[PDB]
RNA sequence: ACAU
DNA sequence: CGATGT
């Protein structure tokens, strides 16, 4: 229906998809940045999409905010709530790294609770995330 | 088909 | 035009 302003949206840029994958939160309502993942080489769309809701769960738990967290990604959304990234990325030296990081946010999230509802912004009636690149 |  | 996903 209406965009909750009081709220943190995510997004990831890429330089390719496989390619240098980044990611960062924004303040939904000033568009203010709060987060910003220094890029990876190697990572898929979905990869960051992830890792950036992931970091957003840790950011305003450890701020004690109770904001939600808008993301556009149906599929990263699904895998938070499974805590499960199913990427077809494959593993090689190449891509240690984001699956490292990958690795440890399902991880986290199979250690932790949180009640921050994730959200789908709704691109179709509100235009591009604010945390666009 | 939908979400990127 | 290609790729990542449900
Ligand atoms: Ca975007
Ligand atoms: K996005
Ligand atoms: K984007
Ligand atoms: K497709």
């Amino acid at each position: 229906e209406e965009i909750i302003w009081e709220s943190l949206s995510v997004d990831v840029g890429s330089q390719g998809n496989p390619g240098i994958v980044e990611y960062k939160g924004v303040d939904t309502k000033t568009g203010e940045v709060l987060f910003e993942r220094e890029p990876i080489p190697i990572g898929t769309n979905n990869m960051g999409e992830f890792l950036a809701i992931v970091h957003g769960l840790r950011y305003l738990k450890e701020r004690n905010s109770r904001k939600p967290i808008y993301s556009d990604s149906q599929t990263a959304i699904k895998w938070v709530k499974d805590k499960k990234a199913k990427s077809t990325l494959v593993r090689n030296e190449e891509t240690a790294l984001i699956w490292k990081l990958v690795d440890e946010a399902e991880e986290w999230l199979n250690t932790h609770t949180y009640e921050t509802p994730i959200l789908k912004w709704q691109t179709d009636k509100w235009g591009e995330i604010k945390a666009d690149y």
